[PDB]
């Protein structure tokens, strides 16, 4: 997250921190995700496509920090890693950048709600906030494009939803952006998602309910003028989510 503010997991208790274990056994951060039901985390396919094997991954819930443990955190293996069969990648503009991880602990259990672990509601079909609405994004991604390290402390920021018509302008993203994607950015371009934020939540309050409107997907650099963050438009994938979570 470029700009924005530090946070703890209490302020985004559905945030899932996804890591991968290497041959060698080193564990490194991969991507963010969101808990949509006790057994299911939603994320982005591009996070996983290079390494599509479920044994490779570990999911934490209730975790506020990247490389240290948070009190009360839960650790999960990935029982099933479901990638969207219509995924594709452009130079960068991934289509259908959505993935599902069925989580279960070593003791064969799913998530147990607590002060630090909660689910996020899905939107109703094709029901998004109007353009200009302020929404929030959360992640452990870079704080500056030039950074080598990821922040040790979770971050969040606010971005405003951009209309498809605005985002499809050639000086924005042209044909790279589809109606199944959502653009969001700061009016000053001063804050944004960045590398390592992929798969994480874009959350909007829609009719008084906190809602998983988007999933961090792609962008041309970070916090650059005319170059918004791009998000998988969750309200366009409900049948896919519903079939695959059974």
């Amino acid at each position: 997250i470029i700009g924005g503010e530090f946070t703890t997991i209490e302020n985004q208790p559905w945030f899932a921190a996804i890591y991968r274990r290497h041959r060698g056994g080193s564990v490194t951060y991969v991507c963010g995700g969101s808990l949509i039901s006790p057994c299911w985390v939603i994320s982005a396919t591009h996070c996983f496509i290079d390494y599509p094997k479920k044994e490779d991954y570990i999911v934490y819930l209730g975790r506020s920090r990247l490389n240290s443990n948070t009190q009360g955190e839960m650790k999960f293996e990935v029982e099933n890693l479901i990638l969207h069969k219509d995924y594709s990648a452009d130079t960068l503009a991934h289509h259908n950048d959505i993935a599902l991880l069925k989580i279960r602990s070593k003791e064969g259990r799913c998530a147990q709600p607590s002060r630090t672990i909660q689910t996020i509601a899905l939107p109703s079909m094709y029901n998004d906030p109007q353009f200009g609405t302020s929404c929030e994004i959360t992640g452990f991604g870079k704080e500056q494009s030039t950074d080598y390290l990821y922040p040790e402390q979770l971050k969040m920021t606010v971005v405003k939803l951009i209309s498809h018509r605005e985002c499809q302008q050639p000086h924005y993203y042209g044909s790279e952006v589809t109606t199944k994607m959502l653009c969001a950015a700061d009016p000053q371009w001063k804050t944004d998602s960045c590398q390592g934020d992929s798969g994480g939540p874009l959350v909007c309050s829609l009719q008084g309910r906190m809602t998983l409107t988007g999933i961090v997907s792609w962008g041309r650099g970070c916090a650059l003028k005319d170059k918004p963050g791009v998000y998988t438009r969750v309200s366009h994938f409900l049948p896919w989510i519903r079939s695959h979570t059974k």
